[PDB]
């Protein structure tokens, strides 16, 4: 089942503080060792997310975090992951700056776009994908994390279109301005996360606040193409940022797309 008890975890060290909490190094009993996440009372909606867990805990994939359960016992809950030795994506390419080649950064973009079209296969839209959400593991593979969660956040200021955190940087048009959110938006996200790695890590629209990013993409503004990224990989970056989702190639294509690129 997806409920676990107090008692199958035990906290060897901290890890990390999240948004939601702490983040622990542990093991899980007859198992493995894992990451727990423990989230503040009043971060989510734990009904919502509990109710979903029978259905979501299936979803699984080479590319993709596993979230193997939650201990709900007492407050605070804690959720436990899979561990990914090497931490946040956007951390990992800020601290090996200048030491990637760039099939490595193409590899970590097929990596992402692997576990995106399982999701889109299973219908499922992450809604937030960036490189802060994505996790490298052993022998630096990278897998996509947090898919869907902002659903159960409870902090109207990032969930809202109009909230003062919104994750305006990734979002698409239609996202921006109605939370129309589709396999399509998650691949706009996945353009700015492609320009992310080949950027080796810089803050996209670094220089502009939430409505400048919104006036200069809705007038045809868009990043740069990074110095690592070869015009093909940008001209793959820049489909992803088409106005019109039904433009935007699906994960499957993309998929192929950079697969082909990669192999050639
Ligand atoms: C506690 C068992 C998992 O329960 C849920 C419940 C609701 C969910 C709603 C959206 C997404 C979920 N979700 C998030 C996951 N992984 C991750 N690294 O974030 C997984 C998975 N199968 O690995 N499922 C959910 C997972």
């Amino acid at each position: 089942k997806w409920v676990i008890d107090p008692s199958e975890l035990t906290f060897v060290q901290e890890i990390g503080s999240g948004q939601f909490g702490l983040v622990h190094l542990g093991y899980w009993l007859n198992k493995d060792k894992v990451a727990i996440k423990t989230i503040r009372e009043g971060a989510m909606s734990e009904e919502d997310f509990i109710e979903e867990a029978e259905v979501m805990m299936k979803l699984s994939h080479p590319k993709l975090v596993q979230l193997y359960g939650v201990c709900l016992e007492q407050a605070p809950i804690c959720l436990v992951f899979e561990f990914m030795e090497h931490g946040c994506l956007s951390d990992y390419l800020r601290t090996q700056r200048g030491l990637f080649a760039a099939e490595t950064l193409l590899g970590m973009c097929l990596d992402v776009c692997e576990g995106m079209a399982y999701l889109e296969e299973a219908c499922v839209i992450h809604r937030d994908l960036a490189a802060r959400n994505c996790l490298v593991g052993e022998n630096q593979v990278i897998k996509v994390s947090d898919f869907g969660m902002t659903r159960f956040v409870l902090d109207d200021q990032y969930t809202s279109s109009t909230g003062t955190k919104f994750p305006v940087k990734w979002a698409s048009p239609e996202v921006f301005s109605f939370s129309r959110y589709s396999s399509k938006s998650d691949v706009w996200s996945f353009g700015v996360l492609m320009w992310e790695v080949f950027s080796e890590g810089k803050i996209p629209y670094e220089n502009r606040s939430n409505s400048e990013v919104v006036e200069d993409i809705s007038t045809g503004f868009r990043l740069y193409k990074p110095r690592l990224a070869s015009t093909h990989v940008y001209q793959i970056m820049n489909h992803c940022w088409r106005e019109r989702p039904e433009d935007r190639p699906a994960f499957s294509r993309l998929l192929r797309q950079l697969a082909e690129i990669a192999e050639s």
